């Protein structure tokens, strides 16, 4: 298992604009388009992103290409962020995936806001960090996904996804 398969399980793949859990316009594999309520603004961002008139629909290929950019950008941001980089560097390869997943879902900023949890991860106090991460809007709003990510941090194996 890898970052790409992990994320494809948590986000799904949709070829027509859709609304995410938070009600925002998205397409592909969790590619957020806009937080604006305008489907119109969305179709426009989509065209700018793919470089063609899509009329709100894209092909597999286009979805994957956007997916690769997003994973790349997620990793790059982590590596450029002063609060996240040190944690990332301190973690093993499985756990790196869990932080990338958080990042992709909620942005650098949001994750960076998990101060206490980040500190515990860095200290390798797995059980404690898992309990702390659970106390968040994130866990209360997308509990099954959160729990999958959390166990990944807790155990350092891909067990939460071997099911799926």
């Amino acid at each position: 298992m890898n970052i790409f398969e992990m994320l494809r399980i948590d986000e799904g793949l949709r070829l027509k604009i859709y609304k995410d859990t938070e009600g925002y316009y998205t397409i592909g594999i969790g590619h957020l388009l806009t937080k604006s309520p305008s489907l119109n603004a969305a179709k426009s961002e989509l065209d700018k992103a793919i470089g063609r008139n899509c009329n709100g629909v894209i092909t597999k290929d286009e979805a994957e290409k956007l997916f690769n950019q997003d994973v790349d950008a997620a990793v790059r941001g982590i590596l450029r962020n002063a609060k996240l980089k040190p944690v990332y560097d301190s973690l093993d390869a499985v756990r790196h995936c869990a932080l990338i997943n958080m990042v992709f879902q909620m942005g650098e900023t949001g994750v960076a806001g998990f101060t206490n949890s980040l500190r515990m991860l860095q200290q390798k106090r797995w059980d404690e960090a898992a309990v702390n991460l659970a106390k968040s809007r994130w866990y209360n709003q997308t509990p099954n996904r959160a729990k999958r990510v959390i166990t990944t941090f807790r155990t350092g194996t891909w067990d939460a996804y071997k099911n799926l």
